[PDB]
């Protein structure tokens, strides 16, 4: 339950991913893993508060949430370490030339509903939540991470914090964009989650026909979006639905991952499994 | 957010348990505790307990719906389970295959994890508080009102089996139980979900029994007719360990569980 503290000759680390310094690594008698590099440089300072912050996110522990393996702290490099996901994030599953079947989909939005109930059910507001941040393993299975380090403050600011050798608009809530100091709520995930559905029956971003941002911004703030005739594939109505209730300009007016769950695990289990 | 009070005009007509239907959001079963006299001086006590039982909403623990309290009528209103608990189930004609079983024991994993979570000790688990809906999915249940003392005194006064109790408890009522103590009881329902049965059949006397279980007796393996992974054998008795830190989480359980079940039975 305490973090395990790894050594940088427990590995022999890849190059970079494109889907981050973000790289696969190889630990010596454990195996494969994924290894975030946060800092690269000189000596510095918050060392016991980043150690604490490592055992704060260890404590999140569910099937549907990456798990954190271990981190390496050592004089001048700073690093996290997590369980590998083989197929990579869901944007980068969706585009794939191999069809996912509605019943992955299907399965993959209820599995998202329990992590996201997990995270709630602990009073974490995840803030940042995308298909970057929905990693997929070889069976299809999902689990929700923060790469944005958006919910860990000290890590966060380390990334660009002095001598530092080394996306989420289309899924912020309206509430949110153009706002310099913004509190996000439990609501401001529900939204970002109706625009992720969105996204897995179109498998592709949002908002392709934008030109500039502001016009992005100022448009979504005025009720703009995702267009749902621009899901070609068959989507179900009760998902359709459900996307365009949790995309709500009013936040109180979309619902909660408890009240989803309960109405969609059904509607999975019926018509989708 | 708080929990709704129900009316009994509402409805149509381990406690009274009948299936009632609420006029507007359908089937449902109900716990009527008490009927008879008036005891309105603690009502507040029991609403209190009520919020308390309505708090726990997973996918794999009974959801309390809503309660009534009248002049004289109490009851407990919660969520319709169609095949009924978890040992009428295995007893059925209709033989329960092993990758549906690997899946009920992931689905309880995943609801003690929960409960546990919310700093919750069952008590009493076993299959008769495990409740099984017509897909074969589960839902944990605390019919004895092991948790809720003012509502398991209303249900037992005018108008318990020990198979799945840990030692520590045997003979000793004052011993506090821990999670550890939910963790041999889980133990105990693996062997019985793969024995299609209750455990200590050929047992003498009860006294005589819990004497010899408290000194290391456990349920017969080789009572286990049909297939069961060795590794389930293993998890089993790990689970049922005299001593109760020699036992592993259900956060434990679950990371050895999990990859295992979808490896070798999913
Ligand atoms: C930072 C790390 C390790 C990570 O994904 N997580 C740490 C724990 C579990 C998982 C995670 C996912 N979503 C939100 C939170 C919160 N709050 C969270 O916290 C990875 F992104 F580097
Ligand atoms: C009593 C009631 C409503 C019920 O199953 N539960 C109430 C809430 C959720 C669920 C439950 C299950 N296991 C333990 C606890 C605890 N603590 C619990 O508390 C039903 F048996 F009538």
């Amino acid at each position: 339950l305490n973090v395990i503290k790894m050594k940088s000759s427990d590995f022999l680390e890849s190059a970079e991913l494109d889907s981050g310094k973000v790289s696969l690594a190889f630990h010596r008698t454990q195996g494969l893993m994924i290894m975030k590099t946060v800092y690269k440089g000189p000596n510095c300072e918050h060392n016991e508060a980043l150690l604490e912050e490592a055992k704060m996110m260890n404590r999140l522990r569910h099937s549907r949430v990456v798990k954190l393996l271990g981190v390496i702290i050592e004089e001048g490099k700073y690093s996290l370490v997590m369980e590998y996901m083989e197929k990579g994030n869901l944007m980068h599953v969706l585009k794939a030339e191999m069809s996912t079947p509605l019943s992955v989909k299907g399965r993959i939005i209820l599995e998202i509903i329990e992590g996201m109930a997990y995270l709630h059910g602990k009073g974490v507001i995840h803030k940042d939540l995308k298909p970057e941040n929905i990693l997929v393993d070889n069976d299809f299975h999902i689990k929700i991470a923060d790469l944005g380090l958006a919910s860990f403050k000290m890590w966060s600011k380390l990334n660009n914090e002095e001598h530092n050798e080394l996306g989420t608009l289309y899924y912020m809530a309206p509430e949110h964009l153009n706002d310099v100091n913004a509190k996000p709520t439990e609501k401001s995930d529900v939204y970002s989650f109706a625009v992720v559905l969105w996204a897995i029956f179109a498998n592709k971003e949002p908002y392709e026909n934008a030109i500039a941002e502001q016009q992005l911004i100022m448009a979504i703030k005025s009720g703009n979006r995702p267009d749902v005739d621009d899901i070609t594939e068959y989507c179900p109505r009760e998902i359709i639905s459900l996307m365009k209730l949790c995309w709500e300009a009013n936040p109180e007016a979309r619902p909660t991952f408890p009240g989803i769950e309960e109405k969609f695990r059904p509607f999975y289990l019926s018509q989708l499994e």
